[PDB]
């Protein structure tokens, strides 16, 4: 079973932790990758009720299982905070335009 289901993509907690670790490391070093400059601030326009405090940052999580290193980010993202705590996993899949819905 999937710990996180983003549309048709299946992720385990380990997939989320691996992606998060990479994203946090780049955040800490002040570097970015990709045309959208990941990781970058997640404003939470959606108003999701995360249990951890902001600021939030988003980083792509890939269905291939690899860590994002550039190129197309896909529709899924892991969201973490300044304390390297996981806020949640979200996706553009099933959401209109550039909005996000949570993966369940
Ligand atoms: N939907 C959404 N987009 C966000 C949020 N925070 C930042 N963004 C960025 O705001 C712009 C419009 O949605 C995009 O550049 C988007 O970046 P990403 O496309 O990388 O998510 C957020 O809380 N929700
Ligand atoms: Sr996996």
């Amino acid at each position: 079973a999937c710990d996180y289901t983003c549309g048709s993509n299946c992720y385990s907690s380990s997939d989320a932790s691996t992606a998060q670790a990479a994203g946090y490391k780049l955040h800490e070093d002040g570097e970015t990758v990709g045309s959208n400059s990941y990781p970058h601030k997640y404003n939470n326009y959606e108003g999701f009720d995360f249990s951890v405090s902001s600021p939030y940052y988003e980083w792509p999580i890939l269905s291939s299982g690899d860590v994002y290193s550039g190129g197309s980010p896909g529709a899924d993202r892991v969201v973490f905070n300044e304390n390297n705590q996981l806020a949640g996993v979200i996706t553009h899949t099933g959401a209109s335009g550039n909005n996000f819905v949570e993966c369940t």
